């Protein structure tokens, strides 16, 4: 998996 930790759907 992966997580947004810095888009436009974080
Ligand atoms: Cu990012």
């Amino acid at each position: 998996x992966a997580s947004c930790s810095x888009g436009p759907n974080c």
